[PDB]
């Protein structure tokens, strides 16, 4: 329903971080919303070489156990602290969707363009959780990359993901990191 | 022009670089939708992202010289084949060309940071949107030609990520078919 001018949000968007992700997260349906509105990228190819898979609810206690194992079992046992980070990996915020990469040789589309989308895809789903009320984080940490886990949440070899994108609200204030300036990264030509 | 979020994100649709129109951003419109596109998800805070704006006269000798390399490859192409190329970047007033610069860093993996550069091309569709222009996301064989990319100044170590043909529009574009949700989203969890 909330109202916020496109412009306004260019200007003043800003991320955050796991931990000050509160609840309430948003309903199946508030979800389906978010998910319909992201599927509207540019996609070389019309391919749709992504999918998207939600977890929330007790699952996440689960997966963040599923990733305290192999976590511990990869290193012995060091730091007890370390080990909540693990306990809680996927229970800081109230859903997660994960955005799987499904890229593959196509007879036009470079994988290259396929992997743009799914950037691009990435940033839709921010835009569209801000759009619907809630804030988000974008993470991949090693849980991405490290093969024990992502066998036990159904991406394959064929399949990298691009990101875990924790939904939530929060309760905490903004504040701006450092941006990148216009002398540093553009370069002009012709007038 | 004063279009909000929430409704934004409902209707937004590329149209094609060929429909697009003079005026294109003054340098003062252009370095703000870009002050606006550089500010996206970037683990390390390592920008591995730079742009280059093509604007009025350099975009035909641009042109001018993908048509004299696609003689070089095929010297007998129609006199209609000729002029698609030296009309690839006079199709709209401004193209601004994304390049992923990324390399291996310390932390970062390079996957985290090509999934930033699809980011920012669509990033940066949102600020020509949000500031009344149109925009359509192109690579086509100047993306990856190693001929062409070395006349533009792209180097080994860099990727085009897209050329972003900007202009002005007007008759909103149709819409095209968007995946299913069913086909592209796996539920995990309930509540
Ligand atoms: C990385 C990347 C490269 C693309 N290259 C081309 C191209 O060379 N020619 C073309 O007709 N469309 C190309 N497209 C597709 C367009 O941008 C098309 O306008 C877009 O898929 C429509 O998306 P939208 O309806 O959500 O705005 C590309 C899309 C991406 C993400
Ligand atoms: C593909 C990708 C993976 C990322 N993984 C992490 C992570 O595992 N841990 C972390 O503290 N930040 C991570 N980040 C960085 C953030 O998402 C951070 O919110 C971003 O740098 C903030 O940009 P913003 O203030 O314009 O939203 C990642 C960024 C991208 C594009």
């Amino acid at each position: 329903t909330s109202d916020i001018k496109l412009l306004d949000y260019l200007r003043v968007r800003r991320s955050t971080p796991a931990l000050q992700l509160s609840e309430p997260g948003p309903s199946k349906g508030e979800i389906e919303e978010i998910l319909r509105l992201a599927v509207r990228v540019p996609d070389h190819g019309k391919l749709a070489p992504w999918r998207f898979v939600v977890y929330r609810g007790e699952e996440r206690v689960r997966l963040s156990e599923a990733a305290l194992r192999i976590a511990l079992e990869k290193n012995p046992d060091l730091d007890l602290q370390q080990q909540e980070a693990e306990r809680t990996r996927f229970t800081r915020a109230p859903v997660v969707i994960a955005v799987i990469s499904t890229a593959k040789p196509h007879f036009k589309i470079p994988e290259w363009e396929q992997v743009m989308s799914a950037g691009a895809v990435c940033l839709n789903v921010i835009f569209a959780a801000n759009a619907s009320g809630f804030a988000a984080n974008w993470l991949t940490e090693w849980l991405a990359f490290d093969p024990a886990f992502l066998a036990e949440i159904g991406v394959s070899a064929e399949e990298k993901v691009a990101g875990y994108i924790h939904i939530g609200s929060t309760t905490f204030p903004p504040v701006e990191r450092p941006r990148p300036e216009l002398a540093d990264v553009v370069t002009w030509v012709g007038d």
